[PDB]
């Protein structure tokens, strides 16, 4: 089995970490100390290439974030591990945070951090509802879980230009989703660039269903969307993110309008065993 | 013809700004009020990948900064305007950096900016001295400018770790940088990840000549060093990084030990017209 | 007649806003905008002695926050008013702050702004839990609340070091505070510096009860208590911190050792009537 | 036997460090490796009303930095220890900071630092001139330097609104400072709010002359003016900063309708000998 990468009452805060390997001499040790911690529910562990470059091993269907030379900037931030905390106390996720950068200090150095809560139910700042179409019991295993109980994850930071949103008129921030924000319901008649137009998973020639574990952020750098793709592999993710940066017809969404991803990474997060996380392919 | 990036009276201070194209129906406007301000030795204009691509043009040579599969991080953070400003007076550069911000406005957001100075005469905040086995001039022009005039600078904000550095005996910190930190002397015993003996500049298939015109840098991210290198075109500094990373050789340069790049960048700096700067193959 | 400054079920998040008075002739303009949501529930207004000043008026009990002469650091940054939002969505106390701030915006500015939540049920980022002597139902209304249901409220950011707090010993993190963290029972030998020997309400000339309703923080300052105090009027407040400091016997409270007060500030509490907030002796 | 607090030719980067005491008995240790790097010149020592109260001593003319019941907030900052660095490299105050908290690490931690710079020759970032009214040879040790060597500075970090301010008409920019930016001339007609109608040193009871040696600054609170006052006592400064906050006349000052103070402190710069600072009167 996988992770809780997909239980339902998601949890209303979130704390990601992403951590560069500075000294692989100490790595054995930060590794005993850390995966007898990873229970996929409250804690969740995603590896990055460098990480699997490092110790020689190549997972299949990892890879680094990719370049998309475009007229939009979605820049690759890749990193060697990502932990993703999940829970219902800001403070606990906090606490722990200071306890595993402690715990991992000598071969791995803390890259950046967000601060992650679920608004409201589940919405973005800007309003509009995030996770509509997002797929549900078990069609969420078949986009997000492979075959073997891995996940492939995209991490995305996006942050938002909220002054500058809302002071658009309505009828022109509906065509920059592709929604009503008054009601929720698809813009047929919305411009081709209206994102919900760009990402319609039943517009490719593979359904390119993700699952959508996305949070709200907000600290120093602005705030926005932490946005978190998972797939049974990266395509669904990479297709998708071509077609809005016009990569394949030369139509860029309305979301680099107002919002800018400053972060871009790949991970794969290992399976879930009966000793703990299945790390056996990269040791 | 080109531009003063390499007249050596450095100023004291730089301030190195990046722009993200947010709105390219105001980029004319735009445009208009800076091309009349660059004049090649107090302001400095640098053109991005998706600048080009935003106008549909084709820069023989330009190209996003590229994405190293490696066991080090070394990120893509590609930009589409970039703005270097040299002055002696850190408060000038200030000022204009609020007018330019104001005057782009609509058309480019300030995506990154760096605080930058000449430490010493020209040294790392390590102590060491940067520039040494740099080119001098009429031996530059052929090495660091391109055919036509235009040269392609590579960027690199690093983060250095000058705690963990200097906590460090003084015969790891000479082996790690290749160099005796006392007298700036190479080290012919030390280790193949010396960073001298990485990037020694005539042991590649061509001799990679480049020109470095970097600074320090110190702000809230931390301190390091706003790493610039100028050249004909970018292979020479793609060939240099690759065996830094490990791609070449499978050793690993030492810098990663202590410091770590934060954003990366490849940008076309045009030729001085007579108008100002020459922006011809982009109309 | 007073605020919802004693409803026992704390939401889960609150945000503190500070604001200094830059233009007092477009007051009338942000206070007729400010004052129609101010609940006392969800919203709880504080006026500073500066906004008294600026208007002529002289509240009765209102002052600047004190000036102690002490071996320890206590910062009076006494602002113009206070603004308390309460509530359980973190996103949307975040997008009140933007909404607060532009309806007030020529008259006040935004001096300071804390994002804080509850630890736990109520706990202090240490562990400890914060409120076990805090008065009950009516008791507090006896305390807390003066004759015209108006509250006087002392304010103080304290910033924690957790990370050298957790390291000592679990006797001398007790000796610190008063209680034994196991149980959370009195320790009835702990030294003369142990917090709770400091503030022991029963043991003042008269009996200093105050009700204390404070949250964690954490940002790029650090993380620690964003203290507020209630009490009738302030003498209570001030007489604990002038023993803290060790102006009343030379002895200075042990939470100094590992945290330390950023901001300080008194606010008065107008009595909420049946049309809205009583600004009567202010107009 | 004064410092170099003086020096007409004054260094192009500032620094100012403040600490606060949080272990009073490792103090000895970290004042061992203090002293003999206060030469006055490059390094300048002052100390706060807390480092004297944790000792047990008192300095005659020395007291913590006011509380002023005014209409406008000027914030009361105390802190124990303030070590002001000069230079003209920029970065060599910033590894001199890092040498010197680790030093003084166990008993004294630092609260602020400001990274500050002389803009232009000596001109705030608004473009005024400042510094034309300071006193000049003889005249600055009678004001500045009591009948020992010691001096009495009273420390304002002030963070300006450039946006606002040039925003305004010219006249109404000069009727706010009270001289004309065109050729630096007061205007003897402006309002009596005017800055140099309420600092006029000749216009108080006794000439109240003072010599600041002020910087500018800039980081992520902003920009402004880092000022400092330096007097034979505190008189000089606090009946101006009183007159500034209309407790005199009730008259407030132009400056605080685009600039504010964020922190407040007042310091005894001890006396220089040829063996070092004497701290006699504090031992
Ligand atoms: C600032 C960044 C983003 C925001 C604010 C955002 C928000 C939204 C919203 C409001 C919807 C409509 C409601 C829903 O169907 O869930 C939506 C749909 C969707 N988004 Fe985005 N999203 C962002 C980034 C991305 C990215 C980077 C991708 C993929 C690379 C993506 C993929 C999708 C997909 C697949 C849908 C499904 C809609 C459908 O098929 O009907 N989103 N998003
Ligand atoms: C933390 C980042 C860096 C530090 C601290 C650093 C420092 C130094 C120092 C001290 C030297 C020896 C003296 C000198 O040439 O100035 C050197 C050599 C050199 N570095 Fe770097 N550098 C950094 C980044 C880079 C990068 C990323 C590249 C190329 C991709 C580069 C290119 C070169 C070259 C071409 C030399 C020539 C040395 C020779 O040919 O003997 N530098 N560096
Ligand atoms: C970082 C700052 C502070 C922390 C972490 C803290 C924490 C605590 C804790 C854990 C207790 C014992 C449990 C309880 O009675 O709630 C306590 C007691 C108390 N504290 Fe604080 N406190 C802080 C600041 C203050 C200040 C500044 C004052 C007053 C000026 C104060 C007033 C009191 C009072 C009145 C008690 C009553 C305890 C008793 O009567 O037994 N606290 N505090
Ligand atoms: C943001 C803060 C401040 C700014 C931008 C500022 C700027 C100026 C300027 C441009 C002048 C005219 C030329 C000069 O004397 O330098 C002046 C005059 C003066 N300033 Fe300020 N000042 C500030 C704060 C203060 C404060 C708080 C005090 C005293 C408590 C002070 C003391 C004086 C005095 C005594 C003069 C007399 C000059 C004369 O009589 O010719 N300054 N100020």
């Amino acid at each position: 089995f996988q992770q809780g990468l997909l239980a339902t009452p998601v949890p209303a805060h979130a704390r990601h970490l992403f951590f560069t390997l500075q000294s692989p001499e100490a790595l054995p040790a930060a590794l005993d100390a850390l995966l007898p911690q990873v229970d996929g529910k409250q804690l969740l562990l995603g590896v990055g290439a460098p990480l699997a470059k490092a110790l020689g091993r190549e997972i299949p269907g990892l890879r680094p974030f990719p370049l998309l030379d475009a007229a939009v900037e979605n820049p690759s931030t890749q990193h060697a591990l990502w932990l993703w905390l999940r829970g219902d106390e800001r403070g606990d996720l906090l606490l722990r945070t200071q306890a595993l950068e402690q715990a991992l200090a000598p071969a791995l150095s803390l890259a950046d951090s967000v601060d992650g809560f679920l608004h409201r139910g589940g919405y973005d700042l800007t309003g509009y509802e995030d996770g509509t179409e997002n797929p549900t019991d078990e069609e969420a295993v078949q986009a997000a879980i492979a075959a073997d109980g891995s996940s492939f994850a995209a991490f995305q930071l996006w942050k938002h230009d909220l002054q500058y949103f809302k002071s658009l008129p309505q009828a022109d921030q509906d065509n920059i989703i592709g929604r009503r924000l008054s009601d929720n319901e698809k813009l047929d008649d919305a411009p081709a660039s209206a994102h919900v137009k760009r990402t319609a998973q039943e517009s490719f020639e593979p359904e390119a269903f993700m699952v959508r574990r996305s949070v709200s952020w907000a600290d120093q750098r602005g705030a926005g969307l932490a946005f978190v793709a998972l797939g049974k592999s990266f395509e669904a993710f990479e297709v998708q993110l071509r077609r809005m940066s016009g990569l394949e017809d030369g139509i860029i969404d309305g979301l680099y309008r107002f919002s800018r991803p400053l972060t871009g990474g790949y991970y794969w997060c290992p399976p879930m065993s009966e000793t703990g996380v299945d790390l056996s392919p990269l040791l």
